[PDB]
């Protein structure tokens, strides 16, 4: 059910999906996945607020845009 998807855009983020709550979680140059959280679209009031919120977090949280910088905050 659950399958992460490189998210496209990022430097190693990925989007595992899971019946509406979605997997984010952001991956270094290292392989390692610095953070990773989940999102169920439950708590959003609407869909463009969640893919917003969502991979706006991901990149507040380790993901680099495209571009890929071996950082960590």
């Amino acid at each position: 059910m659950n399958e992460f998807t490189q998210i496209s855009g990022y430097v190693n983020a990925f989007g595992s999906q899971r019946g509406s709550v979605l997997t984010v979680k952001v991956e270094n140059d290292e392989g390692w996945t610095l953070v990773e959280e989940d999102f169920d679209r439950a708590d959003y009031g609407s869909d463009p607020e969640f893919v917003a919120e969502v991979s706006s977090y991901l990149k507040r949280n380790g993901g680099i845009k495209d571009l890929t910088k071996v950082l960590t905050r």
